[PDB]
């Protein structure tokens, strides 16, 4: 009846303890990248920050930094993404993204639709506090259409409480949202934005599924899932996480590694933000909805101890 | 971090729907079995408690004496136990085996030895409520022995409160069980009672550490699991409790179906009584320590609604 991550705090803690065993696996000219992986992914977010700041206090140098010329490629990059601050990880991935004509929209829509409005206002304030400027004017500044238009509304954080069904309000919303897209969703679009950036989450499953006695099909098959527009494969995005967060980053995290090549950045991405959050409940829908285990796909997509850190991460095989 | 059962409240849960449900699961010459096992497993104890009050109110009979005339055998047993309030099982568990000479001495070390001095008083007042005769009482009155004695400390319900280490105190505790043990446990007996039943749970760890380097081997080798008498007996439960209580109940399900028959008794009991505590971290060290998942092991070994029922509550097939 609760969310849960892969990752929880190591008991027995000692920082200095754990700050000496990473020293050891890294003075000289030789690597324990097993030492390294093993301990950091069995430890908090919160334990790797006191880790960090005993190794300064301990030795003089600075852990990141020592990682970052140990380690090389994705084990690296995997390893950097853990030890940031759970507080400061979507505020630093949405300012990557943001990147003018380059802008990763991939990444604004998968944050910004699966993030509560609780953790939307963290981001705001602590992506006011990093970089000096809004997180609204920058995603205003590096989108267009009303694909920016839905990332402001959803950045609003204004979405109506859990409160008690309106039959009448879950058949007149159905209707509305039917026919937005009978019209291919390019009519109307501040009314189906706010139908699907206010409502509540209750609210929008009942909707759903009135959408689906009305028009015989459900509200996703509107949208092809490949060749939609960014607004459309936000629509998605948040539908899917109307209807489950961890199904739609659980989706995610397949289309990721499904075919030729490895979306390196979004598997990172997904395994790392959502280690103490839902990880656990992202492989259930894994398992359920694409018939294999979110470790078995991790293992025959990747290598090296990028792969094991991974595995340790994903914590278990699911059967 | 944190203890977990399999059963959790079920979202959306409507009392009065669920009655009908199960109503309409028996009414009339036939039953669905199915219906009866796939909402009682997914429904939590304390929303089972409810249905039966919605059941009576609704059609003015008694939820449980109809589940007992509509189910037979271990199918029977099983939701009967389900049924049972969590408030009630262990107190109602202690009295069945109290049987004077025919008393079942593993349900009495299974329980006190494996129960948290928090659980062990709750037991305590529910026990005098319902049967109106203390449980050390009947205790002493049904056992014999140091066995008897050690119970009755445990009972007590005052182990020390998990604090700082004293290895000076763990030097000795462990001189004195390697002593108490080279006398294969029948001499001086209360004093490592004492040390078993009053020292903190973090302490004995050590304890039994500190017995390793001492003696060269785990102090569960000087008591033998098959062969040895009630107190060597509990005095192992006491020592694998200690370790890990998931392990030890893991360890008791595992005997319970291995070899020629079943002991579905002992397999309900702790199936039923760790259903909304442990039997996650159960399934984990049954998977570990017995290179078989404790899904794998019911399948194999019993039959019919029984093992559906089994299933279900056991969760998901560990890998
Ligand atoms: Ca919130
Ligand atoms: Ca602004
Ligand atoms: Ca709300
Ligand atoms: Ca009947
Ligand atoms: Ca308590
Ligand atoms: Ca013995
Ligand atoms: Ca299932």
């Amino acid at each position: 009846q609760v969310l849960r991550g892969t990752v929880t705090d190591f008991p027995g803690f000692d920082e200095r303890a754990d700050a000496e065993t990473l020293r050891k696996a890294m003075k000289g000219l030789g690597t324990d990248e097993e030492s390294i992986l093993t301990l950091l992914t069995s430890r908090s977010n919160a334990q790797r920050q006191e880790i960090s700041a005993a190794f300064k206090t301990l030795f003089g140098r600075d852990l990141l930094d020592d990682l970052k010329s140990e380690l090389t490629g994705k084990f690296e990059k995997l390893i950097v993404a853990l030890m940031k601050p759970s507080r400061l990880y979507d505020a630093y991935e949405l300012k990557h993204a943001l990147k003018g004509a380059g802008t990763n929209e991939k990444v604004l829509t998968e944050i910004i639709a699966s993030r509560t409005p609780e953790e939307l206002r963290a981001i705001k304030q602590v992506y006011e506090e990093e970089y000096g400027s809004s997180l609204e004017d920058d995603v205003v500044g590096d989108t267009s259409g009303y694909y920016q238009r839905m990332l402001v509304v959803l950045l609003q954080a204004n979405r109506d409480p859990d409160a008690g069904i309106d039959e009448a309000q879950v058949e007149q919303d159905a209707q509305a949202l039917f026919q937005a897209g009978e019209l291919k969703w390019g009519t109307d679009e501040e009314k189906f934005i706010t139908i699907f950036g206010t409502r509540s989450v209750s609210h929008l499953r009942k909707v759903f599924d009135k959408y689906m006695t009305i028009s015989g099909f459900q509200i996703e098959e509107t949208i092809d899932r490949e060749t939609s527009g960014n607004l459309e494969q936000l629509l998605l995005a948040v539908v899917k996480s109307i209807r489950s967060i961890p199904a739609y980053l659980a989706e995610t995290l397949y289309y990721a590694m499904k075919g030729a090549g490895t979306d390196d950045h979004t598997l990172i991405r997904v395994m790392v933000s959502r280690s103490e959050i839902d990880l656990f409940n992202i492989r259930k829908e894994f398992r359920k909805n694409f018939a294999t285990s979110l470790y078995s796909m991790i293992k025959g997509d990747t290598s090296g101890d990028y792969k094991k850190a991974l595995l340790l991460l994903c914590g278990e095989d699911d059967c």
